[PDB]
């Protein structure tokens, strides 16, 4: 496939349009495949997947555990990005990302989606434990 697009796109300064946005997406993938990231993720997931048990009642332990993930993992990603971008805005980034999910690789964000999607977070752990029993 081949096309020609580039006339009314952007005025003169490209950034939040797709130039800078995409740039961030790249720096993200570099960390996702990063060895140090694989260790940290699996390290905490080893305990988290244990606490998250399929039950009919809701436990209060889910509140502290969740906050820990947002302060440990979510914060980790932010810090790593700021190391090169002191003017980064993770707040406005994530908000717009929700809609930009139509352009950016959805399969990739699906992982980060666990930032608020409690359904993806839980389903993620339950799926991890299922693989331990050999299935799929």
């Amino acid at each position: 496939m081949d096309a020609l697009e580039g006339e009314s796109f952007a005025l003169s300064f490209s950034s939040a349009s797709d130039a800078e946005f995409d740039a961030v997406v790249g720096y993200l993938e570099d960390i996702i495949m990063d060895d140090e990231f694989q260790l940290l993720q699996r390290n905490f997931m080893d305990k988290y997947y244990l606490e998250f048990e399929d039950t009919e009642e809701n436990k209060l332990i889910y509140t502290p555990i969740f906050n820990e993930y947002i302060s440990l993992v979510e914060k980790y990603i932010e810090e790593q990005l700021l190391q090169r971008i002191p003017e980064f805005n993770m707040a406005a980034f994530t908000t717009t990302l929700q809609h930009h999910k139509d352009e950016v690789a959805g399969d990739i964000f699906d992982m980060l989606l666990t930032f608020t999607d409690f359904l993806a977070f839980k389903e993620m752990f339950l799926d991890y434990r299922a693989e331990k029993e050999g299935r799929g």
